[PDB]
């Protein structure tokens, strides 16, 4: 791809200091801030039931694949104009390539 796996174990912790504060990752995890990601590749953006996404998010249509999540990670206002998800972003592709590696793990 334009993805190389990485550290499934530095992703989890760059998830629990970056991501948990407003996810889950756990079939049967509840939404907070943001929804709850279990299953989200080959997802399309806007489908979890029960969360109310932005207009944006949904309309984007985004089908969730690890190079797709990758671009987003970078600076998700970037890539969803208008999304109310409020983080600045990665901006280093290690960091990326790890947390998309333990996303990819934990979310199956
Ligand atoms: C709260 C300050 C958040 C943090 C930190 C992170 N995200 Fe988030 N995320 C949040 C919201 C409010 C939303 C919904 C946006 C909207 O416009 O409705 C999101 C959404 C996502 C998505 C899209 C979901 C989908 O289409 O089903 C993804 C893929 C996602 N968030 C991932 C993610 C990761 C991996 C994060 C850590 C680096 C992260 N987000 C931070 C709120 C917040």
């Amino acid at each position: 791809t334009e993805f190389k796996a990485g550290s499934a174990k530095k992703g989890a912790t760059l998830f629990k200091t970056r991501c948990l504060q407003c996810h889950t990752v756990e079939k049967g995890g509840p939404h907070k801030v943001g929804p709850n990601l279990h299953g989200i590749f080959g997802r399309h953006s806007g489908q979890a039931e029960g969360y109310s996404y932005t207009d944006a998010n949904i309309k984007k249509n985004v089908l969730w694949d690890e190079n797709n999540m990758s671009e987003y990670l970078t600076n998700p206002k970037k890539y969803i104009p208008g999304t109310k998800m409020a983080f600045g972003g990665l901006k280093k592709e290690k960091d990326r390539n790890d947390s998309i590696t333990y996303l990819k793990k934990a979310t199956e």
